[PDB]
């Protein structure tokens, strides 16, 4: 029933046919990459990873229409509490468990933000968020093992905000890529 893409390299492709057009299928982009069975072979040249904070690996720019990233996360990282500037995010599994916590947006009073949903993402599971959706912090659940994870957002962005889980209160933060297309960043 759903196209199953038997390479990164088909999934791709995949990608630019269904984010040709003006319409985006979010269940179905969703369903075709849980469907791609994680293999290393295919993703280790893009698996950089730093000692003390996640890295960002863009993997292909899908012709302006989003970007595909593969995300390192080292023992114990994890990212802030962050929107996706109104632009669809897709993060699927590669390696290992992130832990998704789901947070309700603050209103203008500072205030203890607020959990709205809680899951650990199984292997190959492909997840799905907007700002509709709520604001997000991912982790790595283990302190004993990486683990990796596979993002499509579109449209591309380069900045988002990070909220301060006590208040609200949130800054700009600008993203960097630790690499590109295997290739280490300045
Ligand atoms: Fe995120």
């Amino acid at each position: 029933e759903v196209l199953k893409p038997r390479t990164l390299a088909d999934l791709i492709r995949i990608l630019h046919q269904l984010f040709a057009g003006d319409e985006v299928n979010v269940e179905e982009v969703q369903a075709i990459m849980e469907a791609y069975e994680s293999d290393p072979t295919e993703w280790a040249m893009y698996a950089k990873f730093d000692q003390y904070r996640y890295t960002r690996n863009l993997v292909d720019q899908g012709n302006g229409k989003f970007n595909l990233m593969i995300l390192c996360w080292g023992e114990g990282h994890g990212s802030s509490i962050h929107d996706h500037t109104n632009s669809h995010c897709f993060l699927k599994m590669l390696q290992g468990n992130l832990k998704e916590t789901l947070f309700a947006w603050p209103d203008k009073k500072s205030n203890e933000m607020v959990k709205k949903s809680e899951r650990v993402l199984r292997e190959n599971q492909c997840a799905y968020i907007n700002d509709s959706v709520g604001l997000h912090r991912v982790e790595n659940i283990s302190h004993t093992e990486p683990a990796v994870s596979l993002h499509l957002y579109s449209p591309p962005f380069d900045t988002c905000h990070a909220f301060d889980q006590r208040t609200g209160h949130k800054n700009k933060v600008t993203m960097t890529f630790h690499s590109k297309f295997g290739i280490r960043t300045p």
